[PDB]
């Protein structure tokens, strides 16, 4: 129910990610720095869920650049039967 967005055309590392993630749910400081503690948030019902995140203007290599954090995504959509979202522009 809650759509949050995603431009790429402003992120351009993981780092890059991390941070806005964090600033667009309003989380502390490091409370998400890698991959991990990206998946325990995402395992821990600290999110606005139900929600739906979008992945926007991502294309081939960047697409490609950002697969582990896609593949994570994906992942966690399978786990939370659907109350996670996740879609990657067009």
């Amino acid at each position: 129910m809650n759509i949050y967005t995603f431009d790429f055309d402003e992120i351009e590392s993981q780092e890059d990610f991390y941070r806005d993630f964090s600033q667009t749910f309003g989380l502390a400081k490091d409370k998400v720095r890698d991959l991990d503690s990206l998946w325990d948030v995402l395992m821990n019902d600290v999110l606005p869920l139900p929600l739906e995140i979008e992945f926007v203007h991502l294309g081939e290599k960047t697409r490609r650049r950002f697969g582990a954090l896609i593949l994570l995504f994906d992942e966690a959509e399978e786990e939370l039967e659907g109350h996670l979202r996740f879609n990657v522009r067009h």
